[PDB]
């Protein structure tokens, strides 16, 4: 009902949404989490459309080393977002 | 315009309206921590009604040890509810 409340839930919602696309469906691969950034971020960040970017942000977000960005390592990802925009 | 992107400025504009409130306009103090919590998580968190819980969940949230919740630390706050819940 809250506007946070609100946000909270939007955060897991989109999360899922493409974190069970494919392969687990809790964890973002490479792909899942470009389509994420491309779609869902568009006013905040550059559009993704070079394998090294992918690559890159991936290896940012990926804390326990196994390839993927689970559902913590996404809410870093925000929190870093959210940072950037509280300062700009 | 993405429902994402709503949840990013929403964070931003909460955090803000209870951090700039008393003292320091961009960290939670007890009792800006104490209002945000019991108006704005009332669906997902206990009423806040007694000191020693206040003084319990700052002591949780305060990483940097200053006595108050930051922007960083509110994120990380927000990371703990939004995973209990992907959880439940
Ligand atoms: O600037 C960002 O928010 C960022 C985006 C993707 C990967 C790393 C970072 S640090
Ligand atoms: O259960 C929670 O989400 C929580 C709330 C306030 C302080 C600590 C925790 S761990
Ligand atoms: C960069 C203003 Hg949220
Ligand atoms: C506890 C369901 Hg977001
Ligand atoms: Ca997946
Ligand atoms: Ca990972
Ligand atoms: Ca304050
Ligand atoms: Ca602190």
């Amino acid at each position: 009902m809250s506007e946070l409340e609100k946000a909270v839930v939007a955060l897991i919602d989109v999360f899922h949404q493409y974190s069970g696309r494919e392969g687990d469906k809790h964890k973002l691969k490479k792909s899942e989490l470009k389509e994420l950034i491309n779609n869902e971020l568009s006013h905040f960040l550059e559009e993704i459309k070079e394998q090294e970017v992918v690559d890159k942000v991936m290896e940012t977000l990926d804390s326990d080393g196994d390839g993927e960005c689970d559902f913590q390592e996404f809410m870093a990802f925000v929190a870093m977002i959210t940072t950037a925009c509280h300062e700009f």
